[PDB]
């Protein structure tokens, strides 16, 4: 066995529209359920394609559906519901394509998308759906109601803000975006405090507290998530730049910096301040940080990477992965290459050290060059490589091993940019396992751990799985054991479900 | 999974020895494969220091000879000083006469300790300088000294000379153009019978990132129709050369990276593609080959611009473990590397990775400057532990799509265990033996093997616990580096760098 295939097509069931539900379905569940397993996965994705005649055209232009399987005392239940977006409730009304889209310009000031399609986080009691812009969507977990649009610019100075906030176990958010900040461009780090006895929203209680500069006066960096750990906030400013000067969509304003590679870094989470180390490396496509942690005096950064500076948005319009299997390979063949690394940052520069390696650990294969300009040139420790085959979406057990020393990472297998498989990998040995079926695409795998869990993989992974092969059902929920990927438990639907991109485990 | 060396043994390799008379029989354990026939010869230092003057570097104790012969299951062990003028005038004067690598004397060396190499009928015994020196393979005496520069015009070579099966010789050295790297060519002895060295020809240049600075080039790689030169940061100073050594002329461009460079080979021209990736030193090629328009091109690396002999010198390798392994903690970390050239660069796909092949996760970005930046595909990556020293079935898969690759493991520079990759999967097999420093592993075919890994590879092993035989030729099977038989003799052997199996 090598390469696996997927000539029935059945990839492009991802990519069809689908109606919500009026209220939730029982689901027929095949293995066991975990009798622990008590909450919601709440998961965002597109879940409309078109507004009649009028197409979508790129992954992220569908219209925001919000999902939900609910598990209780074994069994299971489905709801879906479409985000009542001003973008979705304006495209009802007048049946037409209203507001532009990252990759789809709507035709008749700035009326930014609040398409919320890519994640769902916690900020207090509230939940909010989210995509990259300045909107966020207050939705009610249990109803899959919309609540209420929030622009962040009403409380903090930020153009928008990421899909990856990070939630610390006290419940302060921390995100990162693009700002003015000298009339040069930056990068605003935003704080929303945990909800305080005087009960008043979070939200409101927003600040910035730490400021990254930009390699261009003009031009920021597309990022999509950073790093954090008890003491630092990591952030990788790839050569993907949004052109601010240029009937166009968000994609036509992006553009690839052929000369300065990759600069990383570092500020002090504590203290509120930038450090000024110039961390440099090869160019690479960033979307998903892994995790981040801090050993000895060494930041330990484990990324997903694509190799190369062309944007990899660039292959990810519908057109291209609704094709048949032979198209869709042949199309992926100049693509950046994924690749899973580790880059190690040193935080005690010796100037003695100069033309040296830093890295002074002893299980790592990473190094950092200080150079006499005093360039810091990293190189990394690879922890898994595929031709064409990505590990992505990736996930941790996040509440006991975020920003610490860990283990194990799980995620989405990538082929040719099709989901076909789900992994787990060991970062520190290198050992994976796979999950994978015939005609089967899962999603982002979210990790549960057992309440009286002692090892760090001591619970299971939940996955959105489509399957619409004639003679079986077109979709299910995979619950499957953390600790080697073994299947546990399906939870089958008689409805498509659609790409989804992120979400939560929420606990009742 | 660290393992240890607190016992010290492996400074047994860098203790001088004396040569032999006549060959020692060795006593065999397990058995010796009875088609096995032929000499495994083999060069390093076995003198380090000349009475009370000691030699500082690895590369500048005096060239030992090594013979290990096998006829019918049973083995013999010869070892000869080589006598060079290096050599001789030391024997001669009581005290170091010839500068060394990383020794200054208080006239270019030609202590030819390094590899050797057939050329015609006759062996050559090299260091990386203008003098090589032809030996007797079967006595192990020196027959002469041979100066290249009488024959073409370079300023040295490399101990690593590819060899074609038709017996053609390629090498290259730095040179005047500004300074150059010329590919040096020596054809097979004819029917004239006239020695093939005094046929030698340049065949191609390539051009120097720096008008007045070459990189040291310790290896190069060669296909049926390529040749491939990787131009690394680490740099020599002509300024800084012309009571100073080599190793004083060495310095690291800090900007640079590593520069790779193709010629065509058969119409003995430079191809001006300007391949580009970030600093590493390289000395050992493993293996290239073409793949649909694509170069394979397999590297030992080391990842960093420092110069990794900077480790190397005999006061830090004779240390105590702990000590060792302190030593290394700053220095370059090793990893091979599978970098994959592509010859055919349309403009079209400016900004694109140009790497169509299905079976890799190297790429090469077309630039708008039209450098060509290059991401490798990473095949073996160990914490201080490098896969070196790296053999294959080269008679059958040299320059050509292949499996397997051999190597020494290095802990901290400190061999001590024999490895084996499967450069497809990444599969791993590895020997090893408590207090056991092993040598490059040399691999030899069954004469009539249609498989890449059917044979056996040797090594030689220093083991100098009390209680156990001070050294031993070691057989491995080549299939999962089983032990098939040790020839144990009752002698220490220092370190060694090269060699060849001669079949007999
Ligand atoms: C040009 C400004 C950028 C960044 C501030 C922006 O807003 O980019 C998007 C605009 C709309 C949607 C999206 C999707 O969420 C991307 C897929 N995760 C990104
Ligand atoms: C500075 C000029 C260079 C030519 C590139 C040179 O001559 O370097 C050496 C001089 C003497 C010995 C050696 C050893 O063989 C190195 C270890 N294999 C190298
Ligand atoms: C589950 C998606 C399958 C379709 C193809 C996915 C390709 C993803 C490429 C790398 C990740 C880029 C970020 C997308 C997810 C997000 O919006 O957070
Ligand atoms: C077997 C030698 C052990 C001692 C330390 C070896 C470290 C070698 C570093 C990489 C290879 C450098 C070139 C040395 C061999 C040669 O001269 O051809
Ligand atoms: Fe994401
Ligand atoms: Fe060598």
């Amino acid at each position: 066995s090598s390469q696996v295939e997927h000539p029935a097509g059945g990839y492009k069931k991802l990519f069809e529209t689908v109606e919500e539900l009026s209220s939730p379905l029982t689901a027929h569940v095949t293995g066991r359920i975990p009798l622990w397993l008590t909450g919601s996965l709440l998961r965002c994705g597109p879940g409309l394609f078109e507004v009649g005649s009028e197409p979508f055209y790129h992954l992220f232009d569908g219209q925001a559906l919000l999902h939900k399987f609910d598990f209780k005392e074994g069994h299971v239940t489905y709801h879906r519901r479409f985000i009542r977006t001003d973008a979705y409730v304006r495209a009802m009304t007048e049946k037409r394509i209203v507001i532009t889209e990252f990759g789809t310009c709507a035709f008749p000031g700035v009326e930014v998308t609040d398409n919320a399609l890519v994640n769902i986080y916690p900020v207090g009691e509230d939940y909010y759906a989210c995509t990259e812009t300045n909107f966020i969507t207050k939705v009610n977990p249990e109803t899959l109601e919309t609540i209420k649009q929030v622009d962040l610019c009403n409380y903090v100075s930020v153009n928008g803000a990421t899909a990856h906030p990070h939630i610390e176990n006290d419940g302060t958010v921390y995100n990162i975006g693009n700002c003015f900040g000298n009339f040069s461009i930056a990068y605003n780090i935003v704080k929303i405090p945990p909800l305080q006895a005087d009960k008043e929203d979070p939200i409101s209680k927003s600040e910035i507290v730490v400021q990254f500069p930009c390699s261009d006066r003009f031009k920021p960096s597309y990022v999509h998530s950073f790093g954090l750990t008890p003491n630092y906030i990591v952030f990788v400013e790839t050569p993907v730049k949004i052109n601010l000067f240029k009937g166009a969509n968000y994609m036509d304003c992006f553009e690839s910096n052929e000369t300065m590679g990759v600069w990383l870094h570092i500020a002090d989470k504590k203290r509120k301040k930038y450090i000024n180390n110039k961390y440099r490396t090869s160019p690479f496509n960033l979307f998903h940080h892994i995790n981040t942690y801090e050993d000895h005096e060494f930041l330990i950064v484990d990324l997903c990477c694509w190799k190369g500076f062309e944007f990899v948005y660039n292959y990810l319009y519908l057109a291209n992965l609704r094709e048949n299997w032979e198209e869709v390979k042949k199309n992926a063949r100049k693509a950046p290459q994924p690749e899973v690394r580790r880059y190690v940052l040193p935080l005690n520069i010796d100037k003695a050290d100069t033309g040296k390696n830093l890295v002074t650990l002893p299980n790592t294969t990473a190094t950092a060059i200080l150079c006499s300009d005093e360039t810091i040139w990293l190189e990394p420790e690879v922890l898994f490589s595929g031709p064409r085959q990505a590990f992505e979406f990736p996930q941790i057990n996040y509440q006991k091993y975020g920003g610490k020393p860990y283990t194990y990472a799980y995620g989405l297998g990538l082929n040719h940019f099709v989901p076909d498989r789900l992994c787990k990998l060991n970062v520190k040995t290198k050992e994976t396992w796979v999950w994978q079926e015939p005609d089967s695409y899962p999603s982002e795998p979210i990790f549960v751990s057992h309440p009286d869990a002692l090892e760090e993989d001591d619970g299971v992974v939940l996955s959105v799985v489509v399957s619409p092969g004639a003679g079986q059902k077109p979709a299910y929920l995979l619950i499957l054991n953390a600790k080697d990927l073994s299947e546990v438990a399906r939870a089958e639907v008689e409805i498509n479900i659609p790409v989804t991109f992120h979400g939560l485990f929420k606990k009742s």
